[PDB]
């Protein structure tokens, strides 16, 4: 009863809460439903013991498991949906000394994945950026933390550019998202698909644009770049602090500077710090020593302003809905691939590139913190 | 029974003194037992030799292992009680010619998982272990030998971010603390169940926070760090001598060294050494050629104080009276991230963090010694 | 599974546009099916995504992969030999989440058999190919996806030397390059003619010279390694992607790395450019970094001219137009013998054949992008 009320009952309300994850976790004596909302898990509801095996069973139906098989791990796919919801989710089951445990992880839709216009630059390199990313051909990187965008970013741009005339070709594992003009292609370590195989195989589809979900392989540094250099417009996937590391990643991953020199068009970092609920939006002041790092200078100080939420039910009482994504924009020219083909570190690419208009991660967060998305706090915190 | 109340009552004593360990050993009449408390097998007292059967009857029929088996060996656990003491341990027997011998060992309780405050830190790098374990994101490790105090410092951490409302998921083999609010899975090797296939499980089941009680597998050491790159907090337990070379090994492990760069929040490499009991502390000399090889100041030798202990009855005749945690705290900021990056060694990555201010394990053992907490002796025959 | 009906449809327009690749794509209620000209695509028709897995089904048959078989994704080479439709395809059914998509890649036709005067060798390249070919003893290997000539310039080694002097006999799979006075075998795999099987009855006859078409059996690994071993000149595609890794692979198929070094005398690696159209060749001079960084030797980056194409009405505008030999061919002598049974990389094997004569494949596109038949993004491309 309870137990087959349960999955769907949470699973429902994920959707709903766009939580990215959904959580039913034993403990010693009940279980404990968690919904990871805006980026974190939080308390939805409990199960008793009982139910909780139950209930796990019933998700091993959901995302097509084997039910028989309750000694191993196991994982699979949800097409979850109820009326107008529909998010696969990726189900996996675990034993515990608590009983079975589940968890299902929201995958995503073309629908989720914002316009390039939703990403959140701020508009000076907003457009710098589209100017990269519509290339015909080149290396861009977009590189940082969970919930970054990242993903998004690269999608937004992907679809984009995913034009009749463009093999918009992408490796994930499994596919986060289903999209239309975009082959997206899954790793499959049993074909022999691993990453850097997966990019062998971008080249022999014969592609327009790589995806590189995160270039881990040495080879798909690699391949990237070559894609890169072969015509083709390069987008890959990195975890960076900021852009200049990113090339110096490229290096660091063994590829040739002289085909990053060539083949780079623009580095972009990228990552996470919370949005201020509109349904309760008010107006605070920030601290003017983070302003004075800036260049804000007191001239500018003297008028800025942050914004925090009063709480309400759009944040669930936190002040804050979803988070956005801050941009570092390393758009790429003539000194910077002087910079590269020479070897040149991440300090000093980014001294060129910020005297060339490289606004920082850090900055593009601060400036998002002022121009009232977030507070100058937020920013600071979810970096290194 | 005698036995009975000989085994709760030295495991009191053992808990209570902060053994690590119970010593039940075969003798002709009469049977020795011996504390290792604060590493030292200290007399406890002493049995008829017909105990050795009654009193490891005990330590057997409570650890869940078969009595008459006196061949092959046996390893239980129980929650054990006396006095202030209610804590677990693991139960232990050896077939031995002379008559069984029985080791218990001083396994904490779930709730006898010290605040993070009760770790033994010096308020100074307390406030970095703070500021370090609670990074809303990333991996932290604790390392070192057998006498470390690994698994409290793991623990410790894990009681302070994994609330009842955070989704947390720990690999033991076999279960130590248990552990309301955190899903325990015991690796099991009938299903299948390796350490990593437990963390396969983890990382698609989306946990806010992740322990592995030992990083054993391969895999495990990836997965526990993969989510710790982006957006996880993740406490790992392994063996190093070096905060830094921590590092390095993290790497050997085959961790992607870019992922333990993103991941990486800190370090921190103990030691335990015996605390003076109060009542006889004795101020020393302090001795010429311990102070040399340890490197004293006139500063800290003329005005600090180092002590050892005498005898005051309180400390098991010994002198001492518990362990006294030692750390090494590498803090993870973003020039020790690029040097992760860039592959630097522990030397490289020790001298970064040393030019910040880091403290070492020998300056902070000798610290300790010279709060009057320690001896001079006990810090320098753990460190150089 | 008709799905069939536009894979001919596609393939028949594919080759009259004369599109470098076909691609079938997998889409969320659809399948679109675009060709590749000049680098972008153009749609030619859509299936039901339905018929996409219908296609990859057939697809599989039509490769002689198993069609039984999607629980993962297979690829090789289909002789879609229709008449005046007639380029190899290549066939790749890699799986996206709407199924895999079938991308078929032109592999060119004989497309006569040049002179080895007519392929663009640099006198360096061109002296050794002389040498190589001139020999009675040894296999000639050529790398680069069939495409890039490989089997082009194999049969041009035998157009030039299989004499009335010489005892000459090829096999393929199927036969792809005809010469005129030549003996050809095809092989059959339903009597049991592997390659290896061929090339054995080669050693028996004797010959002067065996021509082996694809390297690429374990067995023909082994054996096209005997047809030289044993004292015959053997020439022989090896369909890899690189002329020094040729020497590696053979080891790396089961090869002895002893009768690998016995059997080899030159490997050529060769890749075409895309050409700047005259108009558009622009002097863009180079950053001598580049070209050291390439390689180039210091002699020749100073003389070195970089070019760019501009796009150029008469490219366009993608800075080129049409496709230009470069190559790279590994003369062996003793010094590539040890490197060949070490198994050393591709660059440093191939470096050792440099010195000799061997303009490397990145020095001589290198030094055609040089003199404006090629830009640098072109020889970087194809040339790494």
């Amino acid at each position: 009863s309870a137990a087959q009320k349960f999955v769907k009952q949470v699973i429902r309300e994920a959707f709903l809460q766009d939580a990215s994850d959904i959580h039913i976790e034993p403990r010693q004596n009940d279980v404990q439903v968690r919904l990871r909302i805006d980026g974190a898990l939080r308390p939805y509801s409990t199960l008793p013991k009982g139910a909780l095996n139950a209930v796990i069973s019933v998700v091993k139906i959901m995302g097509g498991l084997n039910i028989a098989e309750k000694r191993l791990p196991q994982d699979g796919r949800v097409r979850y949906r109820e009326g107008a919801i529909d998010v696969d989710l990726r189900l996996s089951t675990l034993p515990t000394v608590y009983g079975e445990k589940a968890v299902m992880r929201l995958l995503k839709k073309a629908s989720d994945i914002p316009e390039i216009e939703d990403l959140g630059f701020a508009p000076g390199v907003f457009e710098r950026f589209k100017e990269v990313i519509s290339k015909p051909y080149g290396i861009f990187l977009i590189t940082g933390p969970t919930g970054s965008g990242k993903s998004f970013t690269t999608f937004s741009i992907l679809k984009r550019i995913a034009t009749p005339d463009k093999n918009t070709q992408t490796i994930e594992d499994p596919v986060e998202y289903e999209i239309p003009g975009i082959n997206q292609t899954q790793v499959n370590p049993q074909a022999g698909l691993t990453f850097a195989r997966a990019l062998r195989a971008f080249l022999r589809q014969d592609p327009d644009i790589i995806m590189v979900g995160e270039i881990r392989d040495s080879e798909t540094a690699k391949i990237a770049t070559e894609a890169a250099l072969t015509g083709h417009l390069v987008i890959a996937t990195l975890h960076t602090n900021d852009a200049a590391q990113a090339i110096t990643r490229l290096d660091e991953m063994g590829v040739e500077p002289f085909n990053i020199s060539a083949a780079l068009i623009g580095v972009l970092s990228q990552r996470l710090v919370r949005r201020v609920c509109e349904h309760c939006k008010v107006e605070v002041k920030p601290d003017p020593e983070t302003l004075r790092r800036l260049g804000l200078s007191e001239a500018e100080i003297q008028g800025a302003r942050l914004y925090k939420g009063m709480g309400c039910e759009r944040c669930g009482g936190t002040g804050y809905k979803g988070r956005y994504a801050i941009h570092e924009l390393l758009v790429v020219d003539d000194e910077i691939r002087h910079a590269i083909v020479a070897g040149k570190s991440a300090t000093e690419i980014k001294e060129i590139a910020r005297r060339k208009g490289m606004k920082t991660l850090r900055e593009d967060g601060l400036y998002k913190a002022l121009q009232g998305i977030t507070t100058l706090e937020e920013v600071l915190a979810r970096t290194i």
